[PDB]
């Protein structure tokens, strides 16, 4: 059957050229490195020198996958991905991957969905008509600013999401199990809150607010709003100031 194989300790960076895509999948322990822009696609693969042979860079339907292919690697040193495109509506990270978008994004819709401990950082400006944001599996995501018409953030089981700085015009936060929404930074005029078990949201309605509590869980709020409220259990909804 297929070889096991694990790298050499050399590390080595090839760069090829790159087909469109608009979407990314992966899973593993992967540095990966993503801006938007015009230029020509490339791709950059830093990984143990003996193990550029294994690495699969496929794209079908416009969906880039990255990872291992025709042997099991039993270990690697680093692996790093640093690619553009000139569009981004979807990302898919798992296992305990850095994802980094070192550019701002733009776009009708971004859907993010961040499980098994990967990180997700957006450091720039994000500008779209929707974003969709999940995390499971204690991963984490950390979005520096943001604009945008509907956003939609949830978690289930366990991870946090922190929204930095910005704006929507609709949010929709929910927790389930547990959780951590860090968002007192994005003003929303109307925002719909549940929490589902344990766990904390930090929001900040400008208008109204619904809020639904099953559990131990917490919503915590920045004003003035109004307030809808339906809690059953030891959480509460108040306002901090």
């Amino acid at each position: 059957g297929a070889d096991h194989v694990k790298g050499n300790g050399k590390l080595s960076t090839k760069k090829i050229t790159i087909d469109d895509f608009n979407a990314i999948k992966f899973d593993g322990v992967i540095d990966f490195n993503y801006e938007q822009s015009e230029s020509t696609p490339h791709i950059e693969i830093t990984v143990d020198e003996n193990l550029h042979p294994y690495v699969n860079i496929d794209i079908q339907d416009r969906v880039l996958t990255v990872g291992f292919k025709g042997a099991k690697v039993d270990h690697f040193t680093k692996f790093i991905v640093k690619t553009n495109s000139k569009w981004l509506k979807e990302v898919k990270a798992s296992g305990n991957a850095n994802f980094i978008a070192n550019s701002p994004l733009k776009g009708d819709e971004l859907k993010i969905n961040a499980n098994s401990n990967c990180l997700v950082q957006l450091k720039q400006k994000v500008e779209v008509g929707k974003l969709d944001l999940n995390v499971s599996g204690s991963a984490n995501m950390v979005v520096n600013e943001l604009k945008t018409d509907k956003l939609e953030c949830s978690i289930n089981g366990s991870g946090t999401i922190n929204l930095k700085a910005g704006n929507a015009e609709e949010a929709d936060y929910s927790i389930t199990t547990d959780g951590e929404i860090m968002a007192f930074g994005v003003a929303v005029p109307e925002v719909n809150c549940k929490i589902t078990g344990k766990g904390s949201a930090q929001i900040h309605p400008t208008d109204n607010l619904k809020a639904t509590i099953v559990g131990k869980g917490n919503i915590r709020y920045k004003g003035p709003t109004a307030v809808q409220q339906k809690v059953i259990g030891k959480g509460t909804v108040e306002e901090v100031k």
